[PDB]
């Protein structure tokens, strides 16, 4: 059976090799079934070569030896004894003399057999009659031990087999083989060299570990299945003439580790797309940062920080000794609307997430509540009591600031408990593209908010074109285009960033809160410095 | 001598070794005379071992074979013969036995030479007549070709000489040797083994290579002088038997390269302090940068820019349609002030050097030039004609302007055309702390610059304190800090800044510009805005 001895090629068990018969040996058969000599198979040869070229030797030496080889047979039992002891590896041995001139039986056989502790010799001679290579020259002279010619060999012209598993009583022997083989030249009349014999040994590898990443004088060198594309080949050691037993891991380029993480196949570890996208997780990593955007923005802020920092602490003093009141609360507002961008440069947090709203809607409702004061003031006095208004505008501020501060708690009370405790709603970020990053979430009381601000601005927009140089002509141009900008911002943002780098949207509420901002400070305080 | 033949052991030349007479052969001696059996030895071992097991074997199996040696010498001329084909580098071959019980002659002796395509037998025995290692059991056993016990050997029972120089006709041979030898044993009338005789052959080992970095079986494995803290072993090949021939290149790490660079000594390449400041050349490379700190102030210079140049920009047209000259010109003077920082950011150049004296000192007389023309007129008009003098600030300006004009120019021209033709002085820095730099060199005609802006500030200090708010009260205490401030300044600069770091140095310019121009607009341009 030829299925159950190459299941025996990949699991070392013997029993499994039972229940089958035999006609003829069978042969391994693979990729390396012949390497070449490897080390300990040259030190085994260098004993079989010995006994050849001393037989040669002799038989070239003189003619007799040939023949009366009957009573001579003590020497040569002797010889098939030694070359049975050459290696703790072998298990038989076999020495043979080719026939008289037609004829038809060995003239001798004899074999030793290496069982245990011991060594049998039987004849095998009658009843088992069933049947130049490069040769190097010498010249043969004594001096006191005349002159002439003789041929000799070497260990490389030793012979090798494919392995095999013999069979015996019509059964498969378990435990592989492989046969050592070697010749011994007489001399003919014409004194050229003819064969006379042949001297083997079999010899046992089943110990002889195989390794079959690496390459190298083995047998089966270099046939693994792993391809060096995404996997290396790792072999497994400490094991016997067993095939199939390694393993190939990932490299950490293509580190999928989709096929097991390996322990022109076995190689589908994922083509990693970073570091982190398929490889030591199938999940990604945070998306790359940077240092000079982040910084540059940061001074460029802080700039205008302490340039309203500067303009408040310098205007504390120059009117006490003489609007103070209206002057600071809006510079403080201005301040309160530049914190955001610094506010979101940081890691994020739902305090960082809720003090951010804390501070972009207090400041607009402070700031914009001044500009709409002093506009539906103009209107209600144009020609439809507070002429100057001398501290009633702090009056209705207040009225307006109450209401606007007490939203921001409920939700915050609420979305923050909520949020901390069973989580509806959590930090959480991914990119479509291919990332990963942290985010505060989007709520329908944030549509409100939106809402509430945008109609509170329109309502502005109608008190401008109302009436349709003086302050509202100033504040008209900036109304507008803030609602323009701040709707198209409001409509991206909603919608663009969840799916936009952390940089790119920094980058956008830099440019938008500098752009509405810078406007609205511009348009405001310019008819202050000149009149 | 034992002289020449150590200095074969270090070059190959055989006539080095003539000369010299002998009495006994010179064995070498080292800290690996004696490794082991490397695989070649162990081929050879392989045959070596087999004429032993053959004689045992016979000698024991029959006790008249050591008997009537004399008639059975074709046997053992054959056996010599054998041993001697048994490599390729075998210089003799040795079989000799044991005398009878109380004699004085070798019963036989038979030595076999291998020289050329020959070989050669002399007897060696009468006239040459001057002289159980855990051996193993086998049970003799046979079937058709009773039981009695036996003992044998096994190859690795081969023993094995120190290499050793062979001296004939009272000379020293070239070309080392090494002699393995083995024993065959008899058996005695109790049947214990006991020693017969031996078998020797002699090896030639010249052309085998020595390795001496590494380890593993060679001869002289690992005595290499090279330190594996600042060099790597690197041992040449291609050679013979040879000592002493290798290199040890110095590592990345310490690469200092001092000690010829390698081609518990030999390991003086000198401990880089860097990547750079004594490996792969005996100097320094730049000294390292940053990107957070540069381009944060930057930034922040240019927000001052943009706002001064705004504020130019709108003050424009808002005087046009009613001292508008005035004014620009002395925000032109606070740009041209504002430069320098941004100047001293790039590469160095010789045009970037002079560029920076340009605008700093241009910058100063048009700034501090009309600060000082307003604090004269008013000591001049004070108790001691231009009253407001309507225009004639700008005469004495461009009178003051264009002297100054001429001096930057004479020296820029010679100062650059002497440094750009043969350069007395070039743009070159070094620290003293061990790093390198370029940077702009100083001179005489900087030291007549900044004393000539020193003493024309000092002209001021004195029309401050000649009468000791209005506009004479702001501009005394900034004029006398910022003298304070720049005296200490180049005080510093001069003496410390070709030791110091590009980064510290400009962050030093940087607070020193900001605070000084800073004060000087603050304290001038606030009474404008209170009034």
């Amino acid at each position: 059976g030829a299925e159950a001895a190459l299941a025996y090629l990949y699991s070392g068990d013997a029993q499994q090799l039972s229940q089958v018969n035999c006609s003829e040996r069978y042969e391994a058969r693979g990729a390396g079934a012949m390497p070449g000599l490897p080390p300990s198979l040259q030190g085994a040869a260098g004993t079989l070569a010995q006994a050849a070229n001393f037989l040669n030797m002799l038989l070239q030496a003189n003619d007799i030896r040939e023949s009366s080889v009957e009573e001579d047979v003590e020497w040569y039992q002797a010889l098939v004894r030694s070359v049975a002891e050459g290696d703790p590896r072998v298990y038989r041995a076999l020495l043979t003399f080719n026939p008289p001139p037609g004829a038809s039986h060995l003239q001798l056989a004899l074999q030793a057999t290496r069982t245990g502790e011991e060594t049998i010799l039987q004849d095998l001679s009658g009843n088992w009659v069933q049947e130049t290579p490069a040769l190097k020259k010498r010249v043969l002279t004594n001096d006191l031990g005349p002159q002439a010619d003789g041929y000799v060999g070497d260990t490389q012209q030793v012979r090798l087999s494919p392995p095999f598993l013999e069979c015996q009583e019509g059964r498969l022997r378990p435990g592989w083989l492989i046969t050592l083989s070697a010749t011994f030249y007489g001399l003919k009349p014409d004194l050229s060299p003819e064969v006379r014999g042949q001297v083997q040994m079999d010899v046992d590898l089943q110990s002889v570990d195989i390794n079959q990443c690496a390459s190298g004088p083995g047998w089966y060198s270099n046939t693994h299945l792993c391809d060096l594309n995404s996997t290396q080949c790792v072999p497994l050691e400490s094991q016997g003439f067993v095939l199939g037993r390694y393993l190939c891991r990932c490299r950490p380029g293509f580190y999928g580790a989709s096929p097991s993480g390996g322990l022109g196949r076995l190689l589908q570890c994922l083509p990693c797309p970073e570091g982190c996208t398929s490889c030591m997780d199938a999940t990604p990593c945070l998306v790359e940062e940077a240092a000079v955007l982040r910084a540059a923005v940061l001074a460029c802020q802080a700039c205008c920080m302490l340039a309203i920092f500067l303009s408040m602490l310098v205007s504390y003093r120059c009117r006490r000794n003489k609007g103070v009141v209206l002057l600071e609360t809006v510079l403080f507002g201005f301040l309160l609307l530049y914190f955001p961008v610094f506010i979101l440069y940081f890691k994020p947090s739902v305090f960082r997430c809720i003090a951010l709203r804390w501070v972009r809607l207090l400041g607009f409702a402070i700031v914009y509540g001044t500009i709409i004061l002093k506009l539906y003031r103009v209107l209600q006095l144009f020609l439809s009591s507070a002429l100057l208004s001398s501290g009633r505008l702090l009056r209705r501020l207040g009225l307006l600031l109450l209401p606007v501060l007490g939203f921001l708690a409920v939700w915050t009370v609420g979305a923050l408990e909520r949020g901390i405790q069973h989580a509806p709603l959590v930090i959480r970020g991914h990119t479509p593209s291919g990332r990963h990053f942290y985010l505060c979430h989007h709520d329908r009381w944030d549509y409100i908010m939106v809402v509430a601000e945008l109609l509170l601005l329109c309502w502005g927009s109608f008190l401008c074109y109302a009436t349709r140089f003086h302050e509202p002509r100033y504040m008209g141009i900036a109304l507008h285009n803030e609602l323009l900008l701040s709707a198209a911002f409001h409509t991206a943002r909603f919608v663009l960033v969840p799916s936009l780098h952390p940089d790119w949207t920094l980058l956008l509420f830099f440019f938008h809160t500098h752009s509405t901002v810078t406007t609205t400070l511009a348009l405001i305080f310019i008819p202050k410095f000149w009149k």
